[PDB]
């Protein structure tokens, strides 16, 4: 418990010296001076200040901080900037919903929550009354986020942190450059286009305010209005006169040629309103909204409600269905309709639907299921399927067929109807062909477009817009399919779209499935609406009453890092002095240009040019971004925008575009969901609390590297904690005697080995930290380097040597320094070294010997082994080591050589092996154990290379043993271990031992 603490007391004094020291601001003015070896740019998206940062936003983040203390060490400049998002409607939605309780009840308010959740925070009663205005939000949250990321330690220039709104002027005016830039080169399009919508907001909801669905776009549907004949049923008595019509929705209207009925619920609430012409549309309750907000309705988002009533009080009502062969059709109940898609109505296609072929036969057997609603025989009986689309491989009824195969007997057949569903689905749709006149042998797939547009010029048929699946908002309003008039990005144009899928060419993403998810968003992509009403952010700059979503002015702020030190200075709301003393009114378009593009001209300012020429090359310094990392969330929307804006802005200078994104998964907490409803959260600073933010980075660094969901366990990183304090310690012990351990030479075989050892662990971590899989980085870096210390110091009976002990602890020191600082920086200080740790560079490895650390591992198993064979049955043991193979192990690997040698390194099957050796007579005797032999063989080719193949090792086996008897006797307490070269040895062992095998008897 207390080691928690001693690294908490660590970490606040090493910050406050990080602070003062100002170690992390780096500044263009100096650093171009001295090339060293280039720049490192890395961004983390700016986080929501809807709340406090959890340990999913720190997992995120931590790529890009261990890749600045990794990068640092190798020489190159690293610049890890962090801004903060405000911008957006969640703070707006969350707080206005507390004010609708806390007005329309008291304080506390009355029950039978989000009160509850801000006092979870622990804030004071007559504090959260302040929260009903966003400027608290703003000036309450980026400051506890940023206190938590400094309590967490990242390696960041603190002062080019800034606000994302219009509170802040600076980015105000950067974000006003961008869209006047945009807006100019025609990326920006004002146009009447659908999106959907959330009613409650009043705007467009897109990716970032939504809450089911985070992808969800429009899907299309032909809408088929149905005349109801008169007589009008009784309910409708009351709007005779007026055009009553059925809308009906469907994907299929081809096949509306052979209607036969018209499908409803019975037992349903439909609801029938008036039109923009005056009709009569009866439909759902959510297909009526939609409508309205398609501008079906007179007034947008009006439905003008004329009567509610059931579907029980609709069957048997006259209708006129376009394009069908009977003049008259009739409504039909169907009890297996989904309350959620469409309209509620469905058509009768009993020829290519099979649910209503089924439902069709269902009525047609009985007077119970026919009579059940009033349904007359006339409206069952003399309507047969009507051949429309021919199918090859079941005919011109295709859904009867397939359903008459499959032994199908119930509509409500759910496994038998999904079965007879899917073997027609598709098959409809490019091997289907029209029967009737005009499309005469058509393929359905080139006349579907046509069918519908001679619907729509009859007046028959419109066009209706439904979200694909359920959305709901941040204001937990079920979003709607609306044709609305907004400010859009055309990110469908074909120049564009072309150059960003160059830019994809060369973007490096670090696996395969990153850039199938980037081609697949990029084929995806159209107008997208960039324009809000409710929220937060700054207006556009010729129409100041549109809002900018979120994910529209976070597409190139990178940029803004770039000099929000010189600009702001570290102020958050840019409402401070300016460090250079430029006005936040002073950044005109052109001043923009000329910092951020290469031949632009100076403009007409009144700011000297010292200050315009040092943004200039900060920019021309930094950028591009060299690296963004995220979680695989943002890759659909955010970072695709991303592309796209440094494509647009700067399509003469692909040098400038991003040059990597690292991908990474969600974080799960104990294999379990971060979930505040299952009470397995952690927010950062609770995270720090618990865990040593050293610690806490370390579980972090081993949660994982792969686009999988990383796994974050508390009881790993207590067992870092227990082995960070069992080597601090150590560290201790070892400065205190130093004076008490072997100088001179380090020249005994345990130095050579644990030498070798280290160099071959540096190596393997600046590899693994290359490709950024930290967790790999840290099992070669930290797990295996403490095991080759514990197995060094247990074999050196001579004492280790001091100049390799500490050799090792500074390499150990370096190498960890990227995940725990901290403790790191307090070491480094503990042996008086001069300067910071930030300032070292990587360790440089010596020579690796292969031999030594295979002859090393030979050890280890023989120990392995030892202590294996002590359980059963002593003082004195003897080990017998074969020179060569026996004449048939000899054998069968001469065979295995050649097997090898022959097809480049492909041994045959288990079967042509054994039938091969089954054909050699020296082996018949032998046949019984040649084939385990090989088996074995096999397992330590694929372990440990090829080397076993060779007939005879790389080493002395007998030497090597002997170099290390004497801890082989001391640990295995026994008094003494005679070697004898195995053919002194009886019969068993002078024939079964091999080399690389020995044997011994006690
Ligand atoms: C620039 C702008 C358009 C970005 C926008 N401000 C934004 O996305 N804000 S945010 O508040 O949710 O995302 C912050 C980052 O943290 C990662 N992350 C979030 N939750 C988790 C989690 N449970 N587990 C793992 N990672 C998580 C996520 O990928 C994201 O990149
Ligand atoms: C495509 C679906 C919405 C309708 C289907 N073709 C049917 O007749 O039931």
């Amino acid at each position: 418990t207390a080691k928690v603490d001693f690294l908490k007391k660590i970490e606040k004094e090493i910050q406050q010296k990080w602070d003062t020291e100002r170690v992390f601001e780096v500044n263009a003015s100096n650093l171009e001076k001295q090339t060293s070896k280039g720049k490192y740019f890395v961004t983390f998206p700016y986080p929501y200040m809807n709340g406090r940062l959890h340990l999913g936003h720190t997992f995120s983040l931590s790529k890009c901080e261990f890749a600045v203390g990794y990068q640092r060490l190798k020489g190159k400049c690293c610049l890890f900037p962090f801004g903060l998002h405000c911008t957006g409607m969640p703070i707006k939605a969350c707080a206005d919903k507390l004010k609708r309780e806390i007005e329309l009840y008291g304080c506390p308010p009355d029950f039978p929550y989000q009160w509850g959740i801000m006092k979870s925070l622990g804030l004071s009663d007559e504090e959260i009354v302040k929260f009903s205005e966003a400027e608290h939000w703003l000036d309450y949250f980026p400051p506890l986020a940023i206190q938590d990321l400094k309590r967490m330690g990242l390696k960041v220039d603190w002062r080019r942190s800034f606000i994302t709104t219009d509170v802040n002027p600076y980015y105000d005016s950067f974000v006003r450059w961008q869209f006047l830039t945009l807006r100019e080169r025609n990326k920006i399009k004002f146009g009447k286009r659908y999106t959907i919508y959330s009613p409650k907001d009043g705007q467009p909801c897109m990716d970032h305010d939504r809450q089911t669905g985070e992808g969800v776009g429009p899907q299309e549907y032909t809408l088929l209005k149905l005349k109801v004949l008169e007589p009008y049923p009784s309910k409708l008595s009351g709007l005779k006169g007026k055009n009553i019509f059925l809308v009906a929705a469907t994907l299929r209207p081809e096949t509306m040629f052979g209607q036969t009925n018209c499908w409803v619920r019975p037992d349903m609430k439909y609801i029938g309103f008036e039109t923009v012409n005056g009709d009569i549309f009866i439909c759902t309750q959510k297909a009526a909204r939609n409508m309205s907000y398609q501008g079906f309705t007179k007034d947008n988002g009006v439905v003008p409600v004329v009567k509610e009533l059931m579907g029980e009080e609709i069957l048997g009502a006259s209708l006129s269905a376009p394009l069908t062969s009977y003049k008259v059709i009739y409504v039909l109940p169907m009890l297996t309709i989904k309350e959620d898609k469409g309209t509620g109505v469905v058509t009768s296609v009993p020829s290519d639907s099979p649910d209503d072929i089924a439902a069709l036969r269902d009525l047609k057997k009985k007077q119970a299921l026919r009579a059940k609603y009033g349904i007359r025989d006339d409206m069952v009986l003399p309507f047969e399927p009507v051949p429309v689309i021919e199918i090859p491989g079941f005919g011109n009824l295709s859904a009867v067929t397939i359903c008459d195969e499959l032994k199908i007997q119930s509509q409500n057949d759910r496994e038998k109807l999904a079965e007879a569903k899917e073997k027609i689905y598709l098959k409809g749709f490019y091997e289907g062909i029209m029967l009737v006149d005009g499309f005469k042998g058509q393929k359905v797939q080139d006349v579907k477009k046509t069918i519908q547009k001679k619907m729509i010029d009859a007046g028959d048929a419109l066009i209706y817009m439904e979200p694909e699946k359920q959305v709901m908002s941040r204001s937990s309003d079920e979003c709607v399919v609306a044709l609305c008039d907004q400010w859009y990005l055309d990110y469908g144009e074909e120049n564009w779209k072309k150059q960003t899928s160059q830019c994809l060419k060369n973007l490096e993403t670090f696996c395969e499935e990153t850039r199938r998810n980037f081609e697949a968003t990029l084929g995806w992509l159209q107008e997208h609406a960039c324009s809000r009403t409710y929220g937060l952010g700054t207006h556009l700059p010729w129409d100041e009453q549109w809002l900018i979503e979120s994910l529209s002015d976070s597409t190139i702020y990178m940029a803004f890092y770039t000099v929000a030190h010189l600009l702001q200075g570290g102020n958050l709301h840019g409402q401070a002095e300016s460090p250079l003393g430029i006005r936040p009114q002073q950044m005109t378009k052109e001043v923009w240009d000329y910092v951020f593009f290469k031949e632009a001209p100076f403009p007409k300012t009144q700011i000297a040019k010292e200050k315009l020429d040092q943004l200039k090359q900060e920019f021309e310094f930094w950028y591009p971004v060299d690296l963004r990392v995220s979680g695989k969330d943002l890759v659909p929307n955010h970072l695709s925008y991303y592309l796209y804006n440094h494509v647009a802005m700067w399509p003469e200078q692909s040098d400038k575009w991003p040059t990597a994104v690292r991908a990474n998964g969600h974080l799960l907490l104990n294999s379990e969901k971060m979930s505040k409803s299952t009470g397995n959260f952690l927010t950062l600073t609770q995270a720090i609390d618990k865990f040593s933010a050293d610690g806490m980075r370390l579980a972090l660094a081993d949660a994982g590297d792969t686009v999988e969901d990383a796994n974050f366990v508390e009881a790993m990183a207590d067992a870092g904690i227990l082995r960070l304090y069992t080597w601090v310690e150590w560290v201790k012990e070892m400065v205190a005697n130093w004076d008490s351990l072997r100088s001179g030479p380090a020249s005994t075989f345990n130095d050579r080995v644990f030498a070798s050892e280290l160099n071959a662990g540096i190596i393997k971590t600046d590899q693994n930290y290359e490709k950024m899989m930290f967790k790999e980085a840290l099992k070669t870096g930290f797990f295996e380097f403490q095991a080759a210390k514990d197995k060094y110091r247990e074999l050196a009976v001579e004492g280790m040597h001091r100049e390799l002990v500490f050799r090792f602890i500074e390499v150990q020191t370096l190498l960890l320094a990227p995940f725990c600082p901290h403790l790191c920086e307090h070491i480094w200080t503990l042996l008086g070294k001069p300067d910071s740790i930030m300032n070292a560079s990587w360790p440089v490895a010596g020579p690796v010997n292969e031999v030594l650390i295979h002859s090393s591992q030979y050890l280890m198993e023989v120990t392995h082994d030892l202590r294996l064979r002590l359980k059963n049955y002593p003082s004195h043991c003897t080990i017998y080591v074969a020179k060569n193979y026996p004449p048939w192990q000899h054998t069968t690997l001469s065979v295995l050589r050649k097997h090898f040698e022959a097809n480049n390194g492909k041994l045959p099957d288990n079967k042509v092996i054994a039938s091969e050796l089954g054909s050699m007579p020296e082996l018949k005797k032998y046949m019984k154990k040649v084939m385990p032999f090989v088996a074995m063989i096999k397992e330590n080719l694929e372990k440990m290379g090829p080397r076993i193949l060779d007939l005879q090792l790389e080493f002395d086996e007998k030497a090597v043993l002997m170099e290390n008897i004497v801890y082989l006797t001391n640990s295995l307490e026994l008094e003494h271990i005679e070697v004898k070269f195995a053919s002194e040895a009886e019969d068993k062992i002078r024939e079964d031992c091999c080399p690389g095998k020995p044997l011994n008897v006690f």
